[PDB]
RNA sequence: ACUGAAACUGUAGUAGAACCAAUCGGGGUCGUCAAUA
């Protein structure tokens, strides 16, 4: 049940009972408002390419890649010793990844010599 | 060349009106560590 302040002073204004309106059909512009404004105040040309919105449908999303989420490792299994630093050293004196933008859904690879 | 007597500083009046002990905060989570020879 939401209103207005408006709607809210109709709902006061008596102690019967009274129409409420029908936020569902509102719920659409509302919506609109705010990526019209994220659009507007933040120069895009779309509100899903918005980098902050593009990189957060991601993260609700997850990957489509279907690579499985971990911590860096050097082993595809999870070793029973708390090594997966090995993966980082590794990285460290290979190919230096930094962790991939969000919005690019790219996987790290196990190797990063 | 005679002490006055006798007479309750009492009677009425609410230390009270107003004021939210409250505002914000996922019980959460990943890269090493160490300095010589």
């Amino acid at each position: 049940d939401l209103r207005n302040g408006a709607g809210w002073r109709d709902y006061y204004g008596s102690l019967l009972e009274t129409s409420q309106p029908d936020f569902t059909t509102l719920i659409s512009q509302w919506i609109n408002a705010f990526q019209t404004a994220v659009k507007e105040e933040y120069g895009s040309s779309s509100f899903d390419q918005v980098t902050f919105i593009k990189a957060s449908g991601q993260s609700l999303q997850g990957f489509h890649d279907n690579a499985s989420i971990h911590y860096p490792r050097s082993t595809p299994e999870p070793k029973p010793d708390g090594e997966a630093f090995k993966w980082f050293v590794a990285n460290e004196k290979g190919r230096r990844l930094a962790l991939p933008a969000l919005e690019k859904s790219q996987s790290f690879p196990i190797k990063p010599s």
